[PDB]
RNA sequence: CCCUACC
RNA sequence: GGGUAGGG
């Protein structure tokens, strides 16, 4: 040491410096007060400019109005914290106040008049802080709105009044109008853009007066948007800021918002990838049961917080050897996950969101400082998130020589720690250096070491879920004849025995039962443990007296509440949240473990509007009451999209849309659209005529017309919808047209596989003179399908991939579809199949049984195109529960191949570059499925496999006609595998032609049989494709020219040309909307007309009832309504703050579901999943629901997005 | 279970 | 009938 403690101490006490910097401009002035304080203040600059190259993208947003006279000023620091640390608080206020009185616009001015004073803060804070901006507004009437501290505007406006001027400026901060006035736009920054756009249109080939108009109407839109006249008020989106001022006999002269940080790059920053990183320097020189605990890092930027969970990594691996970016480190009795916690409100947010909590904190302070004005605000976030300890390491205190000093410091902790109702006097504080624990020096490392042995003590154990009290919420209901009432779900937390009571509390009056028994699919249990997903057999009790969002618990462990307050997080515009602010009463949903449940909140005190992006406490009060107690979870919803989260704080005591409306809807809705002859070739033909291309002569014309395939994309766009448009017309009279046609189809198909079937088991040629090219591909293609695939299919593969779902079987119709009446219905089963039904008996305790067992499946028949339907195959309901087994594993496996068959997206990428690029083609086979011949599968199969398939199919087929085949392809379409089996057949060929002509086997990608290779492959392919049996369609596959199509999508040089069809007999007016929305669809960039079709879209739409011309909703919500524009619906009714827009639906009956095959299909299916930012984890999966479809419609209001 | 868009 | 994506 040098000169005494407590002369360091006053030395602080009137200068807020750092206790070295204090120490050390204490020696070279001999003990000196004033000269002391001087080389410092005459040091002030040296500090502050050593800070310019520091990002100040935080800070805060002031404003003043005075009798009509308003300032907007900003001021940034580095920090959330700094912000609102009252210091930095007064400066900004002063430089504010004193900015007002001296009217002030040249920021330099106040600026300077500050400098002298900015070095104060700088110095006495540690981070970059200065005057960012500044500007002035005068009208007659200006109001201001502050939005916190992050953004506040002024607002000038001439004949305006008091609230008014208000709700002005709030939208102003909700919706950023770069102008005041459509017609205040830099007629060159616009009048350049309208000549960049017109040729992103006359180059897609659109006609000179075409491309034009659209990017009037587009421009015309671009600009009343971003103009504060043509934006949809945001209290009221109804009617737009204009409307409501030119109502007001009021107009806006003017407006400013800032908002903290705008155009400052705010550098990204990585937690853990930079740790390693400063971990780097000294890279150089059984027991899984162990508990699991949180801690986050809070102190000053550079005080070390970063070298300190760098030494505290390097030092406990060298020792102990051994969410959302956060490092983990192990002590030899527990795990830790670690954040920073960098910023407030961002910190706020994670915890909301369930994204990284924390159990205890540790508060880094650099000794050489001493806790920093905002020090204050570390320990506050600590308080007001209600981190439950907090541990502080003391860093960099070897660069301290008086010892006496770290005792003076330590004091100055502890009474801030305590200031905030922690435990002061008894916390943890280890002297420490994180800067010489890392250069591998001892003594400084068991500090390290003793840091995390506070860590061990001093943060108590978290509670292991199973400690906790039992818990399950209830995911459904069934009623099991001769075995009660029995409930399904995963058991939250606890354990739950046979014999124990639970109560039944949530929705209803809370009720008591025991527990009978707990079952999963497979196993009978005696208890159910937390994590598990089980059915829980309770007695006395009956299904209409339990509802799901309901839980069942150990008696008086939770409670049924009503109202709360919560801290919440709404989502912004990115995460998928609102795009528009709220406001006093909105009433959404909040989900809670499994159900919604409607609330209205109620904001703190003096806020009146929220954001999309922001934090908020509200206290919410829901309809009907839900168990609860503090710390519970809880997602916000408007019409199932996620808007929110949420954690209940404190639970309390708890002490629009019309029906003539919907009744005129509905009676609309089920009206009937009648005209005169085809209504859908009218509506093609007007559409032929509008693009000035001869319309269809004849019934006969519109499925026998050829697209040429040339010409502008444009010319080519329509003449290709020419050519789809009416293709698949159901109901076409000309024409002795059939399904004949679609039998005969499938006995060429069969036959063909007869002659590939006899050849390929034949293929002695007796003259190994003779080499060939498919002979050649089968042979690597058996080779690469067995290291894909394996000798057979894994027990563990079955296991996970076996299911029921869908729709008919040989013994049930479309109507006893559901997976939960195959588990109900006994089904059939072949014979070679059995054993698999028999295995499957012998895995579970429920009841499996046969229908009958026998070699066939039913021949039926489906719609395809106005030319011939498609022969499918209605296959026995347990040998398909087998085939999706293995079709499941198979699209596994695939995917090693780089073909993913969840993803028809990657297909149509590659259709488009294909198109622009030629070095890709798109090819088709004709029969695809319905020829893949036995003997071809027996060639390319490993034998395990081939065998585990034959046992699966359909040997054998009963055709309509009661005749039979013997199958002579491996399956028919209809089959649980034959999608993915001639994926990989295709793909492992295409593969193989790859290596023999030297291209990369990688870019070959198939979907079914939709497949897409190098261009100079496809005549080889060809090759193959002829000798292994299959017929490529030559119609359909394009190895050349501008056009290529995959997977629904159609592409010519680039452009999107996909078309769309009518189908049905357009009879009622869900049927006409479907159609013009699909043409709006086609027709439409961007909200904008093509001109030549909306004349058509006009026309037809005139057929519709009234008011269902006017009932619009926006693209993605479905074609209940006309696609068009939300905000001029009459019918919309804005409830809430949500908006609510009626649309048609089918009109349903209920019908009765099978109680028991429910329940197994519930249970299989949780078991199921035992083998297999983000608070999508929230939500469940919803119970089984049977109805019938009557013919009539329905009026449903849906939530809706301005969008 | 009931609608639309595709293989 | 099988699968994909979106909707109730
Ligand atoms: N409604 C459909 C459509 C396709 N697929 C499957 O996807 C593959 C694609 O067959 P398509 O290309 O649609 O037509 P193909 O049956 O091969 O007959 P074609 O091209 O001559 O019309 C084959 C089949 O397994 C299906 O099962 N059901
Ligand atoms: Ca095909
Ligand atoms: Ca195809």
């Amino acid at each position: 040491a040098e000169i005494t403690a407590s002369l360091v101490k006053e030395l602080r006490e009137r200068t807020g410096a750092g206790m070295m910097d204090c120490k050390k401009a204490l020696t070279e002035a001999n003990g000196d007060i004033e000269l002391a304080i001087e080389n410092m203040r005459k040091s002030g600059a040296i500090k502050a400019a050593k800070k310019a190259g520091n990002v100040a993208a935080d800070g805060v947003i002031k404003t003043k109005i005075d009798g009509n006279y308003g300032i907007i000023l900003e001021v940034n620091c580095q920090t959330d914290f700094v912000a609102k640390d009252a210091g930095f608080q007064a400066f900004a206020d002063k430089v504010l106040d004193a900015a007002v009185a001296g009217k002030i616009t040249d920021v330099e001015v106040l600026k300077a008049q500050f400098e002298e004073e900015r070095v104060a803060l700088v110095a006495k804070i540690g981070e970059n802080i200065n005057i960012r901006r500044v500007a002035a507004l005068e009208g007659d009437v200006l109001g201001s709105y502050q939005h916190g501290a992050r953004i506040g505007v002024l607002v000038a406006a001439k004949g305006a009044d008091e609230e008014l001027v208000k709700h002005i400026a709030m939208h102003v901060a909700a919706s950023k109008p770069e102008f005041i006035k459509p017609e205040d736009v830099s007629a060159e920054v616009v009048e350049k853009e309208y000549q960049v756009q017109l040729d992103i249109a006359m180059q897609s080939g659109k006609p000179k007066e075409i491309a034009e108009k659209m990017v009037e109407g587009r421009m015309k839109k671009f600009t009343g948007e971003v103009s504060l006249t043509g934006q949809p008020f945001v209290m009221e989106p109804s009617k737009t800021v204009g409307q409501l001022l030119k109502e007001h006999n009021a107009e806006v002269t003017g407006f400013i918002r800032f908002e903290v940080g705008e155009g400052i790059e705010k550098v990204e920053t990585d937690f853990a990838a930079e740790v390693a990183a400063m971990s780097k320097q000294s890279h150089m020189s059984f027991e899984r049961t162990k508990p699991h605990v949180n801690v986050g890092t809070i102190g000053h930027v550079d005080h070390g917080k970063t070298t300190l969970t760098a030494a505290i990594t390097t030092v406990l691996a060298k020792t102990y050897g051994g969410n959302t970016s956060h490092v983990e480190y192990d002590t030899p009795t527990r795990h830790y996950a670690h954040v920073d916690c960098p910023g407030h409100a961002d910190y706020v947010k994670n915890m909301i969101t369930g994204a990284a909590q924390m159990d205890g904190a540790i508060l880094v302070v650099a000794a050489t400082d001493g806790p920093m004005p905002q020090t204050r605000e570390h320990i506050l976030l600590g308080r007001q998130v209600g981190v439950p300890y907090i541990i502080v390491f003391l860093n960099k205190c070897d660069m301290v020589d008086d010892e006496e000093l770290l005792e003076l410091v330590e004091m100055e902790v502890r009474e801030l720690l305590s200031q905030y109702d922690f435990p002061g006097d008894d916390t943890p504080i280890v002297r420490g250096s994180a800067l010489k624990a890392l250069e591998g020096d001892a003594e400084w490392e068991a500090k390290i070491l003793e840091l995390a042995g506070f860590l061990d003590s001093y943060i108590p154990e978290p509670e292991r879920a199973i400690d906790k009290p039992f818990l399950l919420p209830i995911e459904d209901v069934f009623s099991i004849s001769g075995r009660g009432t029995v409930v399904t779900g995963r058991v939250e937390r606890g354990i739950i025995k046979v014999g124990e009571e639970v109560e039944i509390v949530g929705i209803k009056e809370t009720q008591k039962s025991t527990c009978t028994g707990v079952e999963m699919f497979r196993k009978l249990l005696d208890e159910g443990r937390a994590g598990e997903n089980v059915g829980v057999l309770l007695r006395g009790i009956k299904r209409e007296e339990i509802e799901r969002g309901q839980v069942l618990a150990k008696p008086g462990t939770i409670k049924p509440h009503t109202k709360f307050e919560s801290e919440v997080y709404i989502l912004s515009k990115d995460e998928g949240g609102r795009h528009t602010p709220f406001f006093k009463g909105y009433r959404p949903q909040f989900y809670f473990r499994t159900t919604d449940v409607t609330g209205t909140i109620e904001l703190p005190e003096g806020v009146e509007m929220v954001m999309p992006g922001d934090n908020i406490k509200m206290v919410v009060t829901l309809i009907h009451p839900i168990a609860m107690d503090d710390g519970l979870r809880f997602a916000i919803r408007e019409g199932g999209r996620t808007v929110g989260a949420g954690v209940v704080a404190k639970v309390l005591s708890g002490a629009s849309s019309r029906n003539s409306l919907s009744a005129q809807l509905r009676r609309a809705a089920n009206t009937r659209i009648e005209v005169e002859g085809n209504l859908a070739l009218s509506i093609a033909n007007d559409l032929l005529l509008a693009y000035g291309q001869s319309p269809f002569n004849s019934e006969a014309e519109c499925i026998s017309f050829s697209p040429r395939f040339d010409g502008t994309p444009d010319d080519f766009r329509i003449n290709y919808l020419k050519a789809e448009i009416m293709s698949k017309y159901d109901d076409f009279s000309l024409g002795i047209d059939t399904e004949a046609v679609a039998w005969e189809k499938f006995l060429a198909a069969e036959a063909e596989c007869a002659l590939t079937n006899a050849r390929l088991y034949r293929p002695d040629y007796s003259e190994d003179f003779n080499f060939s090219l498919g002979e050649s591909c089968i042979h690597m293609a058996r080779r690469k399908i067995a290291k894909l695939i394996g000798d057979v299919p894994s027990v563990e593969g079955m296991l996970r991939h076996c299911r029921f779902s869908g729709g008919a079987t040989t013994t049930n119709n479309r109507s006893y579809g559901h997976p939960s009446f195959k588990f109900a219905l006994p089904q059939a089963c072949t014979p070679r199949a059995l054993k698999y039904v028999l295995a499957l008996r012998a895995s579970t305790h429920f009841d499996i049984r046969i229908s009958d067992i026998s070699p066939f499946n039913k021949a039926v028949t489906v719609p395809k195109n106005s030319k011939t339907d498609r022969c499918i195959a209605i296959e026995p309901g347990w040998n398909m529960f087998f085939q999706l087994g293995i079709g499941g594993i198979l699209r596994d496996r695939l995917r090693c191949w780089g073909i993913d068959l969840n993803d028809q997206t990657i297909n149509q990428r590659r259709a488009h570059e294909g198109s622009v690029t030629n070095n890709l083609a798109t090819v088709d086979l004709s029969a695809a499925s319905d020829s893949i011949s036995l003997a071809l599968c027996e060639l390319l199969l490993p034998p395990g496999w081939f065998e585990v398939l034959m046992d699966l199919r359909s040997p054998k087929g009963r055709l309509p006609d009661g005749s039979v085949v013997t199958y002579e392809k491996i399956s028919s379409m209809g089959n649980g595998y034959t999608f993915e089996l001639e994926s990989l057949i295709f793909a492992s060929l295409a593969r193989s032609v790859c290596e023999i002509l030297d291209l990369d086997s990688s870019e070959v990608t198939v979907y079914g049989d939709d497949i897409i290779l190098p261009s100079c492959a496809v005549p080889a392919l060809r090759e193959v494709f002829k000798y292994v049996g299959f017929t490529t369609n030559t119609k359909k596959t394009f190895s050349e020219g501008p056009f290529r199509e995959s997977c629904g999508k159609h592409y010519y040089s680039g452009v999107d040309v996909t078309p769309f069809y009518i189908r049905h007999r357009i009879v009622s007016p869900a049927d006409l909307i479907l159609v013009l929305n699909n043409l709006y669809r086609w027709a439409t960039i961007d909200g904008v007309w093509d001109p030549r079709a909306h004349s058509v879209y006009l026309k037809y739409r005139k057929l519709l009832p009234k008011q269902l011309q006017r009932n619009t909703i926006p693209d993605g919500y479905g074609d209940g309504a006309l696609v068009g524009s939300v905000l001029i619906n009459p019918f919309a009714k804005n409830r809430g703050w949500i908006r609510y827009v009626p649309v048609i639906t089918d009109h349903t009956r209920d019908r009765e579901r099978a109680e028991l095959g429910s329940y197994l299909y519930d249970l299989f299916s949780r078991c199921l999943s035992e083998s297999n930012a983000i608070d999508q984890l929230i939500c469940r999966s919803n119970p089984t629901k049977i109805s019938r479809s009557t013919g009539k419609f329905d009026i449903q209001y849906i939530a809706c997005s301005s969008r």
